[PDB]
DNA sequence: CCGACGACAGATAATTTGTCACTGTACAGTAGAATATAGATGCGCATCTATATAGATGCAAATTGAGTGGCCTTATTAAATGACTTCTCAACCAGTCA
């Protein structure tokens, strides 16, 4: 590794999954839109509002498992973060 | 015989997700509203114009009444009618007769 690379290969690397959330890529999606056509024009949807819809679609889909409130708050991390 | 690399298997923290306990902060009457501007539209009042004159005047026929100018056989007699003029208009004495 020291040969092949500099001291960065005898410095830890870190792992692939860092910043890929493991929750199903349509809960990603569906909380990203979420949050952004609650902030359409007029109206400010916080996190915690999202997770609300989080948990009403679950009832529709019977997803006994859907994205807690920290899951959330997360997903929508970089979001906020951006801005 | 010694050194380096790949296969397969095994153990491990980073990553993501979830749960749990402590916490900063908004709820406290409140931004639709004030103050300029241009730009278009409409009602009112004045200021012209173009038409429409009837009354007055000048003139030129069209008679119309009122003028004026130019052209014409004559002399005797007789009768008739109507007129004019002139003249005249004494009175008793002297000589016969039945």
């Amino acid at each position: 590794n020291w040969e092949q690379d500099g001291l960065v290969g005898l410095t830890q690397t870190s792992r692939a999954d860092k910043g890929k959330h493991r929750i199903g890529e349509f809960w990603e999606n569906f909380i990203t839109k979420t949050y952004k056509e609650g902030n359409k024009g007029s109206k400010r949807m916080t996190p915690k509002q999202v997770a609300l819809r989080v948990e009403a679609k679950a009832r529709e889909l019977k997803d006994s498992k859907p994205p807690n409130y920290k899951t959330v708050l997360r997903v929508l991390a970089p979001i906020l973060e951006k801005q």
